[PDB]
């Protein structure tokens, strides 16, 4: 259960993707989180671990991957990426449940530079609708390109 979900692909619209917040010069837009994006990437207005980046799926699906890369500035050529995360699910897009084993939230180890993509592989699938990506710690600033992988699934109810 494999299978990207469509952030570098387009098959998540620009619409699924939303942010608590974006830096006010609008070069670093949720719509510019899509994984390998040629123009910089997503970050918050500020730089804290309050901020997130969201997806909203459309269809309940069990995520099994998470992968992540900063991004380089075009207009600076300066490197900005995410160094840790957590993150928080819904399936109705009212209750948020930061992801955990145990009573521990999972903070997942991500980037060390602006280009390389990390992938974390989730212990067993998680069952959700809509994703944060919730940063923790950050080398520069925050910045994201994101995908997700999965499948759809039938709820049982
Ligand atoms: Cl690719
Ligand atoms: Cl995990
Ligand atoms: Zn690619
Ligand atoms: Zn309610
Ligand atoms: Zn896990």
């Amino acid at each position: 259960c494999n299978v990207p979900l469509g952030m570098e692909s387009g098959r998540i619209a620009n619409e699924q993707i939303s942010a608590s917040s974006t830096y006010s010069d609008g070069r670093w837009t949720p719509q510019q989180s899509r994984l390998h994006g040629d123009d910089n990437g997503w970050t918050p207005n500020l730089d804290s671990n309050k901020e997130y980046l969201q997806v909203d799926l459309r269809f309940l699906t069990m995520l099994t991957a998470i992968a992540t890369q900063g991004a380089i500035s075009r207009e600076t050529q300066n490197g900005y990426y995410v160094k840790s995360y957590k993150l928080e699910v819904s399936t109705n897009g009212e209750d948020w449940m930061v992801y955990r084993h145990g009573k521990n939230h999972k903070v997942f180890q991500a980037n060390n530079d602006a280009t390389e993509v990390v992938l974390n592989k989730l212990h067993a699938p998680l069952l959700t609708r809509f994703v944060r990506i919730r940063p923790q710690t950050w080398h520069s600033g925050i910045a994201l390109r994101l995908e997700l992988f999965g499948c759809r699934v039938t709820s049982g109810s």
